[PDB]
């Protein structure tokens, strides 16, 4: 019973991040691109029982209902772990068992990820880190075990608050859970593997 929550920005202020390397109109091609495929994996997932995405943009709503995702409204500009919070204390409103919570930005994201994370046991904090390992690229929990500090030192501030609680850590790290697409190092790193997949896979 894991209710999959994707909190998303407005397109037109997305992956702020990238203004330097990429245009306005290619930052909102990115931003679909990797959120339909992140939705669409949780979709397709036997382990998903639900799937939230929290958004303030009537054009990122209607992008994630047509990927088949249900909608909770949020302001604009309150942060990852705001919006999931706001998800979190909605599903536990309305019985939720577990919640998994995945950002919008893992373009290499596969059912093998989502079953390994979903596998961390009821009572524990699933947590999988990104690749210089100081952020938080999903996390699986019961409504209200830990708060939620996503963004910044992520990893450090869910391992502290999982301690300070008693509660057992499981960690998934994986190159599908680990490369979010934030910074020019991070999209050039996902060209690569891009690459390397044609020539793998295809020649
Ligand atoms: N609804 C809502 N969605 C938002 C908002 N702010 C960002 N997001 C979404 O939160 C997700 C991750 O944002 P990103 O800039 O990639 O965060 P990042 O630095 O990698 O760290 C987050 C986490 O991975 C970590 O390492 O702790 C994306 O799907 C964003 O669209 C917002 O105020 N409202
Ligand atoms: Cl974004
Ligand atoms: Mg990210
Ligand atoms: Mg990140």
């Amino acid at each position: 019973g894991i209710w999959a929550v994707v909190p998303l920005k407005a397109p037109e202020c997305a992956k702020t991040r990238l203004a330097g390397v990429l245009s306005h109109a290619a930052r909102q091609a990115l931003f679909f691109s990797m959120a339909s495929h992140v939705i669409g994996t949780l979709r397709a997932s036997p382990r998903i029982a639900s799937l939230l995405v929290v958004t303030p943009s009537e054009s990122t709503a209607e992008m994630a209902r047509a990927a088949g995702a249900e909608i909770l409204w949020g302001p604009p500009d309150e942060g990852m772990a705001n919006a999931c919070s706001r998800a979190m204390a909605h599903i536990a409103a309305a019985g939720g068992e577990r919640v998994m919570f995945v950002p919008g930005d893992l373009p290499l994201l596969d059912e093998a990820a989502i079953d390994m994370l979903s596998r961390a046991p009821v009572d524990a904090i699933g947590m999988a880190p990104n690749r210089d390992g100081h952020g938080t690229n999903g996390l699986i929990c019961r409504p209200g075990a830990i708060p939620l500090f996503f963004s910044g030192p992520s990893f450090s501030a869910h391992q502290n608050a999982a301690r300070r609680a008693g509660i057992d850590v499981w960690v998934v790290r994986s190159r599908e859970w680990a490369l979010d697409v934030d910074l020019p190092a991070d999209l050039e790193e996902f060209e690569s593997s891009v690459r390397d997949a044609k020539r793998r896979v295809l020649c």
